RNA sequence: AAAAAAAAA
């Protein structure tokens, strides 16, 4: 029996805060040990460790907490052990003395089977294991214990008194079975609070009266068309450009289309044409309000949760082929070296000639028998994109991009059959370079027009502390290093991290470097000074998101600001008010992050069940070593698995972790003879319910 | 918030 320390009185907290004795921060509990935590505070070169139950003082991941630094005698290094709630029962160091703002929402979990009596009718004290592996188990009291046994449940937490080792909560609702999929998708979206309800009648009431019969006007000065839409006479007719779009296979939500036309003077006319979402999505409407709140589209494996009604996303705003669409066009004159000669922005009417997938586009460009006007355009674009990318890389751009996973379904829409690691084609880079070009040109334009409230996106340099462990692993294990002299040194040394008799190693390190990045963040220009507009990863001075207004709210704002900048329409005073802008960025950074998390956890879920139906052996790479396990990346599946010590060894008493060598030594199960497993090792792995080292 | 860069979804 113990008692956590009582939180400091509210008056002690504000007195300590002011005297510089107490510090305030958001707690990040570690991704592998739930009884160990961190607070990042600009003072100290390193985040401050909070180690153990008492010191964490009933704090939940994400809590705004108040910490007190401990004496140097109590300073500790991070744990060499994996720990979640399910398996439970030197650096500057702090203790939690108070909880300022709590992150108790409704939480998804599953009953702990050993806390439940499956034959008892009466009310039981049972434990709930939360889906978030950062959190503690929660005691609930319920008469339905047996009926909730292998089910997906929502619980609410009520309290965690000083006197209790575990928080107390209650059952809220049932999602369904742990096998379901409907229940695991509802669970996933709750954990990341993505709104996925149908769009209200109020939202739908904003959509064009014509519905799917909406047509772009034939003549831009047609008196009828100009009466309903007076701004149409500022719209440029570009229905003469041989435009095309290049997207993933079978994609309905087409944001962008491109053209390239050789000019009379030797230069290039290049257009990037983007769905004109802000023509349909007006400020202060219920439709703008639902989209602003959603902030982003969320892509799950089996499911897309739209920011906007699909009448817009997949029909009227989509730059569909062979149909006249409105657009917002960025038009450059380019050198044959891809240097900007001039740039111009305009609302337009477009007619995409063809919608290609990446693969079809690639094969058409590489098809020596095809010599038509569209193919030559596409070929011109690929060429300009190569030069564009070359210049980005010379300027110090990072190329951290690795092959990602697409899961394929079987007999059912939620029953997964196989995992595809996506191969990059040159057309992927063709589109990316012009998206980048579009986004940079508009960011300069809107910051020009609105120096105080421009919708921008920055990316901080990583502290050296972000790369401290990875560089130590690379030195001790490989005699290699990642340089942080600059982003160019970072990119070049990363490129040179090569194992001759193992091409994957370089990709292993590239993916591991990506996790050492700072988060890129939307911001309004007035919040920072110009040198802090810096996008580190992209090595450009100013950046924004413009090219995807169907699926991201940042681009809706940027679009309005560009229409403001070119004198097409006045900018809504909403996007000229710093306080409203500041609240918008806060929200959309939150929606962006949540969507990345939800995305990844859907993939992890489906891939995990693909591998569960697979008996065979795979290649793995060790990306992490602990005293009681190893984390192994399996590239064929694109996912990590923990291999726990009870599976590596009988005699865990002799397992030995060498922290400076990143080496676990153990007597494997068959044997008498010890075995060394190091970070980075290529190993053989198989699933026999559990991942095992062959 | 020091809570994973970029592009298309
Ligand atoms: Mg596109
Ligand atoms: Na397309």
């Amino acid at each position: 029996d113990f008692t956590f320390p009582e939180y400091y009185s509210t008056a002690r907290v504000m007195g300590g805060l002011k005297n510089g004795v107490l510090y305030q921060g958001n707690i990040q509990i570690s991704e592998y040990n739930f009884l160990e935590g961190s607070v990042s505070l600009p003072r100290f070169s390193k985040p401050v460790l909070i180690v153990g139950q008492k010191n964490l003082n009933r704090a939940f991941n994400g809590d705004q907490v108040i910490v007190e630094l401990l004496p140097q005698s109590e300073w500790k290094a991070p744990s060499s052990i994996v720990l979640d709630s399910e398996h439970f029962d030197i650096q500057p160091t702090a203790k939690v003395v108070y909880i300022q703002r709590r992150s108790w929402r409704q939480y998804v979990g599953q009953l702990a089977p050993s806390s439940v009596d499956p034959q008892s009718s009466s009310t039981q004290n049972v434990f709930v294991i939360l889906m978030d592996k950062c959190l503690p188990k929660v005691r609930i009291r319920t008469r339905r214990a047996a009926e909730l046994l292998d089910k997906r449940i929502v619980i609410s937490i009520d309290s965690w008194p000083t006197t209790h080792k575990y928080p107390l909560g209650h059952f809220v609702r049932d999602l369904g079975t742990i096998e379901s999929a409907q229940a695991e998708t509802e669970a996933l979206l709750l954990e990341h609070d993505v709104e996925y309800r149908p769009f209200s009648k109020k939202v739908l009431e904003c959509l064009p009266a014509e519905g799917h019969d909406w047509k772009a006007p034939t003549k831009l000065d047609d008196p009828e068309a100009v009466s309903k839409d007076p701004l149409l006479t500022k719209r440029k007719d570009l229905r003469d450009k041989l435009i095309c779009s290049i997207d993933p296979p079978g994609c309905v939500d087409i944001n962008d289309a491109l053209h390239a036309k050789k000019l009379p003077n030797g230069n290039w006319e290049v257009g990037v044409h983007i769905a004109d979402v802000t023509h349909f999505v007006k400020p202060g409407t219920a439709l703008d309000a639902e989209g602003a709140a959603r902030g982003t589209s969320v892509y799950l494996v089996d499911k897309r949760i739209d920011m906007l009604p699909m009448l817009l996303g997949t029909d009227l705003c989509s730059l569909k082929p062979y149909v006249d669409r409105f657009a917002f066009s960025v038009i450059w004159e380019l050198d044959d070296s891809a240097n900007i000669v001039n740039v111009n922005f305009m609302k337009s009417v477009i007619r995409s000639r063809e919608a290609f997938s990446y693969e079809q586009a690639q094969l058409r460009i590489d098809d020596k028998t095809q010599n038509d006007e569209l193919t030559m355009g596409m070929r011109a674009l690929l060429k300009l994109s190569v030069k564009l990318k070359q210049k980005r890389l010379e300027a110090g751009a990072l190329n951290l991009a690795s092959p990602e996973v697409k899961v394929h379904m079987d007999s059912e829409t939620s029953d997964p059959n196989e995992v595809e690691i996506k191969k990059l084609l040159a057309t992927n880079s063709l589109v990316e370079e012009f998206m980048l070009l579009a986004n940079i040109s508009v960011a300069r334009k809107i910051y020009d027009a609105f120096p105080q409230t421009a919708m921008l996106r920055r990316h901080a340099a990583p502290p050296s502390t972000n790369f401290e462990i990875l560089n130590e692993m690379l030195n001790t294990r490989k005699n290699m290093s990642i340089s942080l002299e600059s982003s160019k040194a970072l990119a070049d040394s990363l490129d040179r991290c090569v194992d001759p008799e193992d091409p994957y190693f370089n990709t292993l390190v590239r993916i591991m470097s990506t996790r050492c990045m700072m988060a890129a963040q939307y911001f309004y220009s007035g919040a920072y000074s110009y040198p802090d507009f810096r996008h580190y990863g992209l090595a450009v001075d100013i950046y924004t998101h413009f090219t995807s207004p169907i699926r991201r709210y940042c681009d809706v704002v940027a679009h309005r600001q560009l229409a403001g900048a070119i004198g097409y329409e006045p900018l809504s005073l909403t996007h000229r008010d710093k306080n409203k802008m500041d609240m918008i960025c806060r929200n959309i950074n939150r929606k962006h992050r949540n969507a990345q998390f939800a995305g990844r956890a859907s993939i992890e879920y489906y891939v995990g069940q693909v591998m569960r139906n697979n008996e065979s052996t795979e290649t793995g790479y060790v990306i992490k070593v602990f005293n009681n396990g190893i984390v192994v990346l399996v590239p064929k599946f694109g996912v990590e698995g923990l291999i726990r010590l009870d599976n590596l060894t009988e005699d865990p008493n002799s397992a030995a972790f060498d922290e400076v060598e990143y080496k676990l030594t153990f007597v494997p199960t068959n044997s008498d003879k010890p075995r060394d497993v190091y970070v980075f090792d290529k190993v053989e792995v198989q699933v026999r319910k559990r991942k095992a080292e062959l």
